[PDB]
């Protein structure tokens, strides 16, 4: 789920 952040930015 954390990779959502990575992708967002």
């Amino acid at each position: 789920l954390a990779a959502a952040i990575a992708q967002a930015l």
